[PDB]
């Protein structure tokens, strides 16, 4: 065993009850997935984040166990300066509970979008981040596991802006590999066409990344309702079509981008979006070409 085992009771005391209140107005509700809700807590002196794993999405309390399971299996096997750190879980009852490492800069989603009041980042700052991500994936793939769900939501930021994957629920460990699921999860705007279908591939991991590297450039989110296009990867397209150029979809909320490393990024993320995974790049060109950028 690695991880400290808590007693439901514990989290509920630490957590204020499971304050609902947003953690911007002095509650500790943090943020929230299709899995379960994520809390701010104190533990020892030491700054937690508590994921309360009750479903908000379709799916059964067994897939919930088996995606908690793994979460613990996969973090026990891996760790680097690039992926969340665990530190323990509840499992007492019907409530299951992950505790982690408190974030001080929270998820990338959250900070292209300035949620909170918090800066627009600097494209330096974007252009390490992007780093960050791609040695964690690389570290994840290098030991064989499938993350299936990388988003930049899933892309979490630590006081200095270190990027740090996380959600490992359903990720896949494969020895071999194109393999298929009957049950098709994940978040249909990073999906790749193959993941979509059902395919499990680590080059389904890539292909979230090339759309992460959109929102990074954009400042938009990989889906918008309420937006024409309502796809982020359709931008990709209008670029392609010379109907666009990348030049006029490069985040306002920023100053400090030029040119040069915007097209390279650019290059990154189109050669990542291949609609054929196989003319796609592996995660240790992915992470070649974006030292190069810098
Ligand atoms: C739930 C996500 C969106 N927000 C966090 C996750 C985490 N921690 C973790 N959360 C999760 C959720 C799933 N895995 N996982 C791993 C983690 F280490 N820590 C902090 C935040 C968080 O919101 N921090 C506050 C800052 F954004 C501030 C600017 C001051 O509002």
């Amino acid at each position: 065993t690695r991880f400290h085992s808590f007693s439901f009771y514990e989290l509920k005391n630490v957590t204020n009850n499971f304050d609902e209140r947003p953690i911007s107005v002095g509650g500790n509700k943090m943020g929230e997935g299709g899995f379960g809700v994520v809390y701010k807590g104190y533990v020892n002196n030491t700054t937690v984040a508590v994921k309360k794993l009750a479903a908000m999405v379709d799916i059964t309390t067994e897939e919930l166990k088996q995606q908690f399971d793994q979460e613990i299996k996969v973090m026990a096997k891996c760790q680097h300066e690039n992926l969340v750190e665990l530190l323990g879980f509840s499992s007492d009852g019907d409530d299951l509970c992950l505790v982690y490492v408190y974030m001080p800069n929270g998820s990338l989603l959250d900070r292209l979008s300035c949620l909170d009041g918090t800066p627009p980042l600097s494209w330096h700052m974007r252009c390490k981040i992007a780093q960050g991500a791609a040695n964690g994936i690389n570290f994840l793939h290098e030991n064989h596991h499938i993350h299936r769900d990388i988003k930049s939501a899933n892309i979490l930021l630590d006081e200095a802006f270190t990027a740090k994957i996380s959600d490992f629920g359903l990720a896949r460990a494969s020895e071999k590999q194109t393999v298929m699921t009957s049950r098709i999860v994940g978040t249909t705007a990073y999906m790749a066409p193959e993941a979509l279908r059902g395919e499990i591939t680590p080059k389904s991991d890539i292909y979230s990344f090339g759309v992460v590297l959109l929102e990074i450039i954009t400042g938009l989110p990989a889906v918008d309702e309420h937006r024409e296009p309502q796809l982020l990867l359709d931008i990709k397209e209008e670029i392609e079509d010379e109907e666009k150029t990348i030049e006029d979809y490069i985040d306002k909320k920023m100053n400090d981008a030029d040119s040069t490393s915007v097209e390279a990024m650019y290059s990154v993320a189109s050669q990542c979006l291949h609609e054929k995974k196989n003319k796609r790049p592996d995660i240790k060109k992915v992470q070649q070409l974006l030292q190069e950028m810098t």
